[PDB]
């Protein structure tokens, strides 16, 4: 706590002496990992490979004529340094000047101790830390790890690995989609009215236009415009904003993938989603027998079951539930266990069938009420061609066979608007685009955080770099 | 105008007959481009390659026993269809049912007319357009093209090419950075206070937290946190939000690239920026002798000149200007042509040297006042290690040797805050991170819209898909 001051004082006296504790440049020749992969099996306690390395001093051990430190590169990789070879003054400076958490450059020969080490010709402070690292045991509380992610990444290896995983996962996704001929597009974040999902928006006032603008809840309506526009295959991986509460599967800002493919249906996009998720596991995790903090293994290999909502619900409840089942009947059943038809079906389905699922599973054929954007089913009356994908109990992803009928689409919105009216403007430009004609296409959505969670067992608070 | 109604009426009667004008599926076997690349040089007026194609009817020409139409796939590619082979009823339906702007599937043999055509076994409406296309000559006004981008992309080839260019450019960028070992990260859009640039923020109220949040003006402060965190090389390509006016180089929402590289300086990031831009041209445009709507050619090949701000200004003004030149002196000069020292230097420099530049040029060594985040110059007093890159007269990109000194950084912000005080909270967490120690690193910024503009001659209103 007081050591904040002595650190500040070492900076000040280093400046005064004409030593630079935040130099513009130091000539680092190699990352530590490069040095390692260069000398994998050096006869220990024995080379003229001179290098210039840098790193954070995370461990010091001083001893009269010779000091040893651990340099940890930013990615975790470790090289020990040993400060006769040059400078008594140098050794004194080392001792008086270098603290833990300081970034340090050293130039010299690579050797192995009686542990891979560089024995120094030169050395220099690259950066002076005016704050010690927490010992970290002292296990940084969950909400101090998130509020100081920079320290977390320094002190806790797993923080490093997770960060790098998300990054790998996201790249895996872009690779996979690009391989299949999808083009990534940028669609507006600031919108005059935010559609493509159910949620309350974030509103912000524009100075330029003296009007409110609304942060997107989803790119769907614009992505659809792109399909009208002649895009065959488009995706957009980026943030959406839902002005609502936070829980273990929900946060107001999060990164979601959306995907749109002309001349396929929800049956086609189901297959791609599977392949996509499996292909991600392979690239980023390396197995489809997923290890969990549980200590368990979750198998996502092979084919995944598809069930239908109404039938699977029927089996769970012991009676035939259809689009014709009244709200009065559903209410009764709901009660006997512990607004509208659609909402009741989904709710009962989750409370019965959904919760019981283990293996990866698509549920498909959804109530029309609760699916305003998705086409009516090709044969079955009363339902829409939508699936949800449940993986390891997490609601991962949806796909639709997309409603391209403007008149029907107009109605779906008129119903929506009239439901939440307090006395009714629709998204006229969207509908305008539909009436220019949108070819048959299937869209998907997927949450990145959900993806990682489902894959790893990590909480939403660990998957993102800087939450709050 | 009235044709809106007859189109709506054809939908309605098609529904009634049990013809589906928005079918879930049609079994398209090939894109038109696939058909083309399959039959590049077919002896005209002469094959048993049956296909299933789809496309928008953009040209109709009817003739008793035989109708011809142009199917244009979404990307522009064209195949003609010819509707004896099946159905008198079929030909009647064609004539009464199909209008221009309708999406249509046809299945049959590929042939060449007396023009590559498919002569139909089957055909079906995939989508019914309840709105005709504008003839487009009738040249869609600039602000009707942007407000209805979906129609633009249908009707105007160049709209198609530009859309696809931006997309190629953005991928080119990610390829280039990834090749060099940069990791792309996601940093928050919603912030408790927005830093990393000069601009007024967008503010939005949170329901979860009953507080205002501020849309990011720039990712820099968080990207820096990542470097502290041990990232060696990180970039973030994504939207930033500056609550300010729109002009020909400025819009409140736009996509920018930021880049951060440990153990290099502004001299190093200058080189990468060049290589990066040149590598983009190569991938996306195919030449570095850039064609312009001007009718001119702009050469971005080869090495680019670096000049210094103070000296180049001095030469332009005919007197020695230094960090020591007073605001009283600068004011005088400014006057004689037609707030603080820094602002005056930059202003004079632009009004004299900047405007005169043609070839690609870095200007470097900037006034300390106007560069709070960038390190002080290694030798030259009074200036910071920042460059700006001017390409074809457009302000494309900046790079810094990054200020990692927390105490200095604290001062820079205290000066800033006190300047715009009306009677002073700083970004304490940012500074906290700096005092954990950030290794020497060089950041860059670059505007995607600027990039495209500089490369192509296109206005900012054409480079983005959906502005306003
Ligand atoms: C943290 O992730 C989320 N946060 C909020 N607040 N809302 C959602 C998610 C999430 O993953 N969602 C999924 C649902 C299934 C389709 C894709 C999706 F991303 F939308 C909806
Ligand atoms: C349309 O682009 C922009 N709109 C606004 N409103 N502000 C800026 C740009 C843009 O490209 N900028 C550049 C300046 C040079 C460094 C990179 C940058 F992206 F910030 C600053
Ligand atoms: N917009 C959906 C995802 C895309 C569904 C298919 N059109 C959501 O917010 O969940
Ligand atoms: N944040 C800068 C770009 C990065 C400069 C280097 N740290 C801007 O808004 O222009």
């Amino acid at each position: 706590p007081e050591q904040f001051r002595i650190r500040r004082d070492k900076r000040a006296r280093l400046l005064a002496q004409g030593r630079d504790p935040y130099p513009v440049a130091v000539p680092r020749t190699h990352t530590l990992a490069e040095v390692r992969a260069a000398h994998p099996d050096l006869p220990i306690d024995t080379t003229e490979d001179i290098v210039g390395v840098a790193g954070r001093v995370i461990f010091a051990r001083n001893s009269g004529k010779l000091c040893f430190a651990t340099l940890q590169d930013g990615d975790g990789t470790q090289l020990q340094v040993m400060i006769d070879k040059v400078g008594q003054a140098a050794l004194d400076a080392w001792k008086a000047d270098v603290d833990l958490g300081d970034i340090v450059y050293v130039h010299g020969a690579v050797i192995s101790s009686r542990e891979l080490s560089v024995l120094a010709d030169c050395w220099r402070i690259a950066a002076k830390s005016l704050r010690p690292l927490p010992v970290a045991h002292k296990e940084m509380s969950e909400e101090s790890r998130v509020r100081q992610r920079y320290v977390d990444l320094i002190v806790r290896p797993e923080a490093r690995a997770v960060a790098r995983l998300r990054i790998a996962v996201v790249r895996a996704i872009r690779t996979a989609l690009q391989r299949r001929g999808f083009l990534e597009v940028e669609t507006p974040v600031l919108q005059t009215l935010a559609g493509g999902a159910a949620a309350r928006p974030f509103a912000t006032h524009s100075n330029a236009l003296d009007i409110d603008l609304y942060l997107r809840i989803a790119p769907e309506l614009f992505l659809k415009r792109c399909i009208v526009g002649g895009f065959d295959k488009v995706f957009e991986l980026n943030r959406v904003f839902r002005n609502e509460g936070a829980d273990s599967t929900h946060s107001p800002e999060f990164s979601m993938l959306e995907t749109y493919q002309t001349y396929g249906t929800y049956d086609d996009s189901a297959v791609v989603t599977r392949e996509l998720i499996q292909e991600v596991a392979d690239e980023a995790i390396g197995t489809r027998q997923l290890p969990l903090p549980d200590g368990s293994v979750y198998d996502i290999d092979g084919e995944w079951a598809t069930i239908q909502m109404y039938p699977s619900l029927s089996v769970a409840l012991g009676e035939e539930i259809t689009p014709q089942t009244t709200v009065d009947r559903l209410r009764g059943i709901a009660d006997s266990l512990g607004f509208g038809h659609g909402k009741l079906i989904e709710e009962l389905w989750e409370r019965t069938v959904g919760k019981s699922l283990s293996a990866p599973t698509f549920v498909k054929d959804f109530p029309v009420q609760t699916t305003p954007l998705t086409r009516q089913h090709r044969s079955i009356p009363g339902v829409t061609e939508k699936w949800d994908l449940y993986l390891r109990g997490i609601e991962l992803a949806t796909g639709y066979s997309e409603l391209s009928d403007p008149v029907v689409q107009r109605e779906r919105f008129a119903d929506q608007a009239r439901a939440a009216a307090a006395g009714m403007v629709l998204d006229e430009d969207f509908l305008a685009a539909l009436e220019y004609g949108m070819p048959p296409c299937t869209g998907t959505g997927m949450g990145i955080d959900r993806l990682l969670m489902s894959l790893t067992g990590l909480s939403i608070r660990e998957t993102v770099l800087f939450p709050i």
